[PDB]
């Protein structure tokens, strides 16, 4: 059948909101009241991939737009980046795997692993308004962890 997405909103566990940097990129900040409307709203689908009970593969599209969260190499790294697709042939259910994340709950969060690098997590720095990046460390200095808002 088609893949199945929810809307949603993410904040890192220091609660900074995500918004857009740029037509590629987006930063975190600290975000209340009027500005809250910046925010990203993504559309998270299910996706196909190896499964467990807190393990489940997704795909993170920006909400109405051909655009989505990506895990490449880039100058011999894994990065994250936000990458354009053909709007007639996306979301679906198999997804290229440099597109999947593995939501993981972990005590009442969230952390997105990169399916195709193994143990590279999305990422926010501790600093405002700096990119959400691809993270080798879910280990401490860097925020892996998220809560998730679910939106009209
Ligand atoms: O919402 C969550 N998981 C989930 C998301 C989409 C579909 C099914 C399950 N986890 C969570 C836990 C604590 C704070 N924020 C988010």
């Amino acid at each position: 059948a088609p893949v199945r997405s929810l809307n949603c909103t993410l904040r890192d566990s220091q609660q900074k909101s995500l918004v857009m940097s740029g037509p590629y990129e987006l930063k975190a900040l600290h975000l209340q009241g009027q500005d809250m409307e910046q925010q990203v709203v993504f559309s998270m689908s299910f996706v196909q991939g190896e499964e467990s009970n807190d393990k489940i593969p997704v795909a993170l599209g920006l909400k109405e737009k051909n655009l989505y969260l990506s895990c490449v190499l880039k100058d011999d790294k894994p990065t994250l980046q936000l990458e354009s697709v053909d709007p007639k042939n996306y979301p679906k259910k198999k997804m290229e795997k440099r597109f999947v994340f593995n939501k993981i709950e972990i005590n009442n969060k969230l952390e997105f692993e990169s399916a195709q690098f193994p143990n590279w997590y999305i990422s926010t720095s501790q600093a405002e308004n700096m990119p959400v990046f691809l993270g080798g460390t879910k280990g401490g200095q860097d925020i892996t962890d998220f809560t998730m808002q679910f939106v009209s």
